[PDB]
């Protein structure tokens, strides 16, 4: 079945878990699919085995840096006759955010994954990171459409390259994947033939149709209000709404949405690091450049989701491995939890997915997204056996989901705490 692993890395494991090097480093790997934000060539073709006779590498203009002459051995140039370039321009302010490998090997066998990491050294290594791998796929010959598969499609297809429709799209239409029929991959883009994003979430959380509702998000960077005039957060104010039913696509008051969140028991949860965190960290301070939340300018939009939405969780700092201590996660994830503690081991939906909570990331109701964005979410209704989706945390570390972050998380402090900020 599908997996969520626990990047090793360099620094907190000296002497379960995985490593680029499990990925791309074994004998058995013919061809590898690759996109990312970010790419450092030497540590990333560092990882592969002399065998692998195709890398096609996904990425925007000016985001591989290629390696220098003085970095090259006789070894990296040998990979180096192998790879082919996608170059994706973008428009300014937007990011191809899109995590995804696609691997082919010896037998006709496939294997995808969802690393939240870039493929940089420091990135790497310094924050958390988990990877989601999919179960062992079969070139064959496909019976059952399957959902994963439709919309992994029209995903590739939204790039509207000659070069991935060739190159890439060709190769993923022989795969048969029904061991991931019971997934879905969720998806943003920024072309205006394919619907995506915050809408097409929604309208996939409908169609797969009393207690407290518990909705949590962990991301590392936290866009700033949707409004200019007024202060309204994309979780609070537009998506926990959406989900529950307060607003219907055809934005409200603050005010009106503390009423119904008390009234319907809507709990939300955004984790995101404390400025103490970091402290007790091993690396100290290092992981921090990845983790984005500007509230100096704009004061009140912070003080609202702290203190009016009490919105902000952080590590249980007892249950955490000493390895990694509080050092936060660069994944993100987005659930929901009925409970009629235990809370979000059982779980209604889990989206795992590299889209940050901003609006270049989802769109709004109107708005089209502006990012490339890839995830694969687990919804209840869409399960062959368990009818729920289990969930487990990596610090104490057989279920569905696995996170980085402890269960349970604890409520920010409103004495002491405050979310991390990257101006100071």
């Amino acid at each position: 079945g599908a997996v969520f692993k626990l990047m090793k890395s360099d620094f907190y494991e000296r002497e379960d878990m995985i490593t680029l090097k499990d990925i791309f480093g074994t004998e058995t790997l013919k061809r590898s699919i690759l996109f990312s934000f970010q790419y450092e060539l030497d540590f990333l073709l560092r990882q592969f085995h002399q065998n692998v006779e195709n890398i096609t590498i996904v990425g925007q203009k000016g985001t591989i840096m290629p390696i220098e002459a003085r970095a090259m051995d006789a070894t990296l140039a040998v990979i180096l006759k192998k790879v082919k370039l996608i170059e994706i321009t973008m428009p300014p302010f937007a990011s191809h955010a899109t995590k995804l490998i696609i691997n082919f090997y010896d037998n006709g066998e496939c294997k995808i994954f969802l690393p939240s990491n870039n493929f940089t050294s420091m990135e790497t290594n310094l924050p958390q990171q988990v990877c989601w791998c999919s179960p062992l796929l079969k070139i064959g010959k496909e019976g059952l459409p399957v959902p994963f598969k439709r919309s992994l499609i029209e995903y590739l297809n939204s790039y509207h390259l000659k070069d991935i429709d060739e190159l890439i799209t060709k190769s993923v239409e022989e795969v048969n994947f029904a061991p991931l029929s019971e997934l879905e991959f969720v998806y943003s883009t920024p072309s205006k033939f394919q619907s995506s994003g915050l809408l097409s979430f929604y309208n996939k959380l409908e169609k797969l149709s009393d207690t407290a509702k518990h909705y949590l998000c962990q991301t590392s960077s936290i866009g700033t209000s949707l409004s200019r005039a007024r202060d309204e957060n994309l979780w609070t104010h537009l998506m926990i709404p959406l989900f529950t039913g307060i607003m219907s696509p055809p934005i409200l008051p603050t005010n009106s949405l503390i009423n119904e969140y008390s009234q319907r028991k809507i709990k939300p949860y955004i984790i995101f690091p404390t400025e103490q965190e970091f402290v007790t960290s091993p690396l100290k301070w290092s992981s921090s450049g990845w983790f984005h939340f500007q509230y100096l300018q704009k004061k009140s939009y912070y003080e609202m989701l702290r203190n009016k939405f009490k919105v902000f969780y952080k590590q249980d700092p007892a249950m955490v491995t000493r390895r990694r201590g509080t050092t936060p996660a660069h994944s993100k994830f987005y659930m929901h939890c009925a409970t009629n503690s235990q809370v979000f081991k059982e779980l209604e939906w889990c989206l795992y997915t590299s889209a940050n909570l901003s609006q270049t990331a989802w769109g709004t109701v109107s708005r089209k997204p502006r990012n490339y964005e890839a995830g694969v979410l687990y919804h209840s209704r869409r399960l062959a056996n368990t009818r729920k989706v289990t969930c487990r945390t990596f610090t104490r570390d057989p279920t569905h989901v696995a996170v980085p972050f402890t269960l349970p998380v604890i409520p920010y402090d409103l004495a002491e705490d405050e979310c991390f900020c990257l101006a100071l």
